[PDB]
């Protein structure tokens, strides 16, 4: 039959959206109807769940980031620590993502404030986050209530940039592995319930293995819900981060980590922990408080998987990995081969501006903010990928921000009415208006490699349409594609055009 292929209205989607619909009607007797988008918020993964049936797509060119932020909420996941000099520790936002059975997701809002317990000195760090992969599983031997974590914690959002480093006397007893007693007494909605796990932490490989049983009999709330509750200090930091370790350096003494656990639409946990050594034994005692939960509610009705959402990872081939298999996974949507380019967000300058204020990287862009005005793309302002969650790690100041179409912010930044924008990295008007684009130090930005995405079913249907397609693999570098749209909106001509001839160029379409 036909097969629906959608776009939004951006040049880089509509060239690569005739790619596919060329490389359809050439290589397969089958029928391409083209459809561009208004442009509404996650146009496209809506259109492509619901398929052509009801008026919606079943093809269009996705980027694994905005993969990462449709699938798992990228920025959120993520531990965010910054410093409170006042109280001498830190504080901490994030959010968990609970699967439930159905697909859906309960949201769970963690507001985490960390304070040392000892007057001893210890390490107040500069913005950085906490990426955290957690497998939970059972027992098969184990008749009580129970939960086996597998936990692994990396630091990450500090730049190594060639300079000398080599921290704290807290640090050394994590050098080895070390045992762990975990011990909550919680309340929730009235029921009373108690938790002991026993374990061991490898903080140089940033590794926990963790048991725990519920002391009290069935466990009143679900247990992907206590994760996070249940020892931020074997995080692995990298040698280059290991100033910036608060929980190690206030060890022995400890830390007490106080969380704020807001469950949207339903009610909330209140912890106090203790996180301290006693003898050889790495403790954590957790008051924990739950006061305004849904009896038939998704928390105390155990409407809850039992899982943690798999992690989101900068790596580019690990990005296209799980952004693939969680797509799979969940709405059944297959991830093909990518296209081989990186169309990233990028704050730029005019290249005068960064020579005179000598800006290499965003981190000094962001100590002279105050005095700039940013131009964006209302993607980059209202993407959870764009300027918020920039602000989550990198502090940046804007004296404005005004929202401005495509090619309107080039224009503008030559005639210095702003000062930054968020050029695309496949920009075609990035050749000609003698633009810096700086260096994402602290590594915020995910990969935005493109790659097509075609639904299941339509696979099925069609199941030629997987080697058709994945002929376009690795085939468009960085420089072609920027040379294309350069050829679209440098030199205006017709994107149609453009797509068919750099298929036949390459041959990879015939005639």
């Amino acid at each position: 039959d036909t097969v629906v292929v959608g776009s939004i209205n951006f040049t880089e989607g509509i060239i690569v959206a005739n790619m596919v619909a060329e490389m359809i009607e050439a290589h397969t007797d089958l029928k391409v109807v083209r459809k561009l988008n208004l442009g509404g918020e996650n146009v496209n993964f809506e259109a492509i769940k619901r398929g052509g049936a009801n008026n919606g797509i079943d093809i269009y060119v996705e980027y694994t980031g905005h993969g990462l932020v449709d699938i798992l909420g990228f920025p959120e996941p993520n531990v965010y620590i910054t410093a409170d000099k006042q109280k001498n520790g830190i504080k901490a936002n994030f959010k968990i993502r609970h699967n439930m059975e159905d697909g859906s997701v309960q949201l769970a809002d963690h507001y985490q404030q960390n304070t040392p317990i000892g007057d001893g000195p210890v390490l107040l760090p500069d913005n950085h986050y906490l990426s955290t992969q957690s497998v939970l599983s059972k027992d098969p031997n184990e008749k009580r209530d129970h939960m086996v974590l597998l936990e692994f914690v990396t630091a990450a959002g500090i730049t190594l940039g060639m300079d000398e480093l080599y921290m704290s006397k807290g640090e050394e007893l994590f050098t080895g592995v070390v045992p762990i007693l975990v011990e909550l007494d919680g309340g929730v909605n009235g029921h009373k319930f108690s938790v002991r796990g026993e374990g061991e932490g490898d903080a140089t490989n940033g590794k926990l293995t963790l048991k725990f049983i519920c002391t009290t009999g069935k466990l009143p709330v679900p247990w992907p819900t206590l994760v996070t509750t249940l020892v931020q200090c074997f995080s692995r930091y990298p040698d280059h981060m290991k100033q910036h370790d608060f929980f190690k350096s206030a060890m022995p003494e400890g830390y007490v980590q106080e969380r704020t656990i807001s469950f949207k639409d339903d009610g909330t946990y209140k912890t106090r922990a203790e996180v301290k050594f006693e003898g050889d034994t790495l403790v954590n005692r957790i008051e924990l408080k739950g006061i305004d939960f849904k009896e038939d509610g998704n928390i105390l009705g155990h409407k809850l998987e039992y899982n943690f959402p798999p992690p989101s990872s900068t790596d580019p081939e690990g990005a296209y990995e799980t952004v693939k298999k969680e797509y799979k996974r969940k709405w059944n949507i297959v991830w093909l081969k990518p296209l081989g380019f990186n169309n990233t967000y990028t704050l730029t300058v005019k290249d005068e501006l960064a020579k005179q204020y000598n800006l290499k990287t965003f981190s000094d862009l962001a100590k002279i903010s105050d005095k700039l005005i940013l131009g964006a793309t209302m993607f980059f302002l209202e993407g959870p990928d764009g300027y918020p969650g920039l602000q989550k790690l990198y502090n940046f100041k804007f004296k404005h921000t005004k929202s401005m179409d495509m090619g309107i912010r080039y224009t503008a930044i030559d005639n210095n009415e702003v000062q930054v924008i968020d050029a695309w990295a496949t920009d075609g008007l990035l050749v000609s208006h003698k633009l810096k684009i700086l260096e994402d130090d602290k590594a915020f930005f995910p990969p935005y490699y493109a790659a097509p995405i075609i639904r299941q079913d339509v696979l099925d249907k069609h199941p030629e349409l997987k080697d058709v397609l994945n002929k376009l693999a690795n085939q468009i570098s960085l420089e072609e594609m920027q040379k294309l749209n350069y050829k679209v909106d440098g030199e205006g001509q017709d994107p149609a055009k453009v797509a068919k001839e750099f298929l036949k160029e390459k041959g990879l379409i015939l005639q």
